[PDB]
């Protein structure tokens, strides 16, 4: 159907905008603390602590399979990255502090992304 295609064009455009958001968010992590999944070889107990792990490479695979239907779903995943980190790591660690800074800096980017998704439809 022509409607299915139009729907697919919007998803593709959302995917384009989310890719740009993702790039901008990831620049706020120049240490690459959140680039890749936590290693279960190096943190064998991790899944006893964190039930839904997340990281920027895993978000990127979802993104490129057009697996985010809306900004809300994308934000859920970004928030997992931050929230998981702030639970597993103590307040006085480079990891926790890096999550706080990513959260604070990402807020600005996400605030405008929401306006652009609403605005462009």
């Amino acid at each position: 159907s022509m409607e299915q295609v139009a729907m697919e064009l919007r998803l593709t455009e959302l995917t384009r905008l989310l890719r740009s958001v993702l790039d901008q968010l990831q620049d706020k992590d120049p240490a690459r603390i959140f680039a890749q999944p936590v290693s279960l070889k190096e943190v064998p107990d991790y899944l006893d602590h964190i039930k839904h792990p997340m990281d920027f490479a895993t978000m990127r695979k979802r993104l490129e399979a057009q697996g985010y239907k809306n900004l809300h779903e994308f934000e859920e995943d970004f928030d997992l990255i931050i929230d998981n980190c702030m639970k597993y790591n103590a307040r006085d660690t480079v990891f926790y502090r890096a999550a706080v800074r990513l959260r604070d800096q990402g807020g600005v980017v996400l605030r405008q992304a929401r306006r652009e998704v609403d605005s462009i439809g």
